[PDB]
């Protein structure tokens, strides 16, 4: 198979790392590709907060709550192991925060050591009267990336700046199997009203004394537009917007001001934190992730497309399930083909 | 009222604030004066690992686990506070490692949400079987010690570097009130042959990814013998050993040894972690702290001594309590004096 993964984001890399290590062993002319018009640091994925956690409701597709949990449990894995934090991975604990008492999460289980707070764990947060303490996993986009463009390369996958204008030009320039992993910009290769911009700001700074993940909610006003506060490997990220529909792409001052002081009336240290870099992204916003194969003909000869795009805001924490389930299409098309595993 | 603390340690500056915040109000004309030969950087204080933890046996003396207990309240109550990190304190979360299981500590329910390792947990820690989780807070000795000094300074009270070489030089100076808090030195002014240095040796790192502490224990080589690793504000603690009687203030080889491939094994991912410095500091090793009035002659009048020494590895974990003690025997000095 002459395959093209198209996006170097998480969802791409991971996808194309995991079908190369499934494949490799048991298809010898196994040609895998990545094309991409942005790579590390210039991804959504290098602009994520960096932390393991689902949204707070039970998604639309429950197959995703797999996913999640398949991701966990992969990460988790590598705790233990000697370049977990090469990888972006390291254990934090952080605290979950609401105005009024909410049901457990689907994912209460997932995550390590999950329980309400006490009384005196709210006086820490005084604006809050319920919420939630878990040990989960922070997971750098920017670091993962890197280690999962290293593997890549290790194995022979080879990478190519290439905006492509369409699955068209891909199959006919050779490929049998072409892997969509796009984020938010499919739109443009295949229409999908379903699919919209999450737009997201975020502060970085210096304020290495914090330890924990602090994410606020405001039932009211939609998931992760209320202040957040999240521990990175080197830096803080601070958030508080995650707006959809809106397309721009340039930082503006409103929202600067929204999570600046959001943040510090959160966690007041912060009044001594260096800003470091401030950063917008886009979420791929999908009422469900799409992950689906597609027949397309162009010519006399099929070529198979497998789309793997549409993870909100929760791309690292679900991407290892998707890949999985990517590369079980794959073994599918391979086997559709009398081609053996 | 003259009162010479002796010593700038966390012990002797607590004990200072405490002692001016009570009384500063109240008895004009009140005098407070730090003595010391040494001051941040250089105390052993400057050298702890940072944590709030008390041993894992519960003391002799019953007041110790309610001044462990005064003080945890103490700095807890002080998150919130836009300055809580320049003051050296952050929570922190971590876990505590056994080989078997033991019974819970005295002080589970000081700190917050303590609980049992899950078998999923365990997983996380090959060569353990048995744990605990909790949060804490880190109190790093060095920026602690900065921020009492400008606190006690824009209050007035005053610091001299200087050697005491007895209690008797500072009374004829004209102290009416000595405060002993010379740590591990204390013997120098007054044998005490209960008390012991207790020598620890630690290794600085940069490791920012390391966000939760991790304590390992073995009940047979006793209290950090055993590898340990402390996230503080900018630098990891490593740490695993802690030798009564050793007076040896130069670091050695062998316990960096110890240190490193016990915490390497703990947590791999040290193997990138660039070394920032390597450290011996001397805890005030003591059967129980020593904190009681006693009263000396010299010339026309007496002159009151409060001792506050003989903490151990725990006097971060116990300070506040045993400062206001002190500042309670001192009001009982006050009376004594009709003031
Ligand atoms: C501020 C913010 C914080 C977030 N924090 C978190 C978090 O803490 N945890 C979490 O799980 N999720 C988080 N997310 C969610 C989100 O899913 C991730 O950011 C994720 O990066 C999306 O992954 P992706 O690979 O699909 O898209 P991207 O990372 O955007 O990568 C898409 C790739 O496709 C390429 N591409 C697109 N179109 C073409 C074309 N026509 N030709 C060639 N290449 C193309 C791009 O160049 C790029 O390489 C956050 C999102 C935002 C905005
Ligand atoms: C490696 C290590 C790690 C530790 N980690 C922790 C931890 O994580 N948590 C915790 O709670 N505890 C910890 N401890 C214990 C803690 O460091 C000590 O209990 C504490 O610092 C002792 O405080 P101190 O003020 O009594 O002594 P010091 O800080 O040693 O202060 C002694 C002071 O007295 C002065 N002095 C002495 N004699 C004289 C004299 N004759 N004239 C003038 N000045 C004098 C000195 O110059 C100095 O100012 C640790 C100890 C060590 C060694
Ligand atoms: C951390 C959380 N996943 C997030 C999502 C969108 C924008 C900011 C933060
Ligand atoms: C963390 C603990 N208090 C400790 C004591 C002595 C040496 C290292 C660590």
């Amino acid at each position: 198979m002459r395959v093209v993964v198209i996006g170097a984001g998480v969802i791409g890399l991971s996808t194309a790392l995991c079908i190369h290590e499934r494949y490799h062993s048991v298809l010898q002319p196994l040609d895998v590709k990545v094309y991409a018009d942005r790579f590390t640091p210039f991804t959504t994925t290098d602009v994520a907060a960096g932390l393991w956690q689902p949204y707070t409701s039970e998604p639309s597709n429950p197959q995703e709550a797999n996913w999640n949990q398949q991701t966990f449990n992969y990460l988790l894995s590598h705790i233990g192991s000697p370049n977990a934090a090469n990888m972006g991975l390291t254990p934090v604990s952080g605290y979950n925060l609401f105005r009024e008492a909410v049901p457990d999460p689907y994912w209460k289980d997932m995550v390590l050591g999950f329980r309400k707070l006490t009384p005196r764990e709210l006086d820490m947060f005084p604006d809050y009267r319920y919420g939630w303490f878990n040990t989960s996993l922070i997971l750098e986009g920017r670091k993962y990336l890197q280690w999962l463009t290293e593997r890549l390369t290790e194995r022979g996958v080879k990478f190519f700046l290439r905006k492509v204008e369409s699955f068209e030009e891909v199959a006919r320039g050779g490929a049998d199997v072409i892997i969509n992993c796009t984020g938010v910009w499919a739109g443009v290769l295949q229409p999908d009203p379903l699919l919209q911009p999450g737009r997201g700001q975020i502060i970085k700074v210096d304020a290495p004394w914090l330890k924990n993940f602090i994410i606020t909610h405001d039932l009211e006003r939609g998931i992760y537009n209320s202040p957040l506060i999240i521990p990175g490997l080197q830096a803080v990220t601070l958030g508080g917007t995650f707006q959809v529909g809106n397309w721009n792409e340039i930082n503006n001052i409103q929202d600067h001001n929204t999570i600046w002081e959001g943040c510090c009336r959160l966690e007041p240290t912060l009044k001594d934190a260096k800003i470091v870099g401030e950063y917008t992204g886009f979420g791929p916003v999908r009422p469900q992730v799409r992950l689906e194969r597609e027949q397309l003909r162009f010519g006399s000869s099929n070529t198979e497309v497998i789309h793997n795009y549409g993870h909100g805001g929760y791309g690292l924490t679900i991407h290892w399930g998707c890949a999985l389930e990517v590369a079980k299409l794959f073994g599918k098309v391979l086997e559709e083909r009398n081609l053996l595993t």
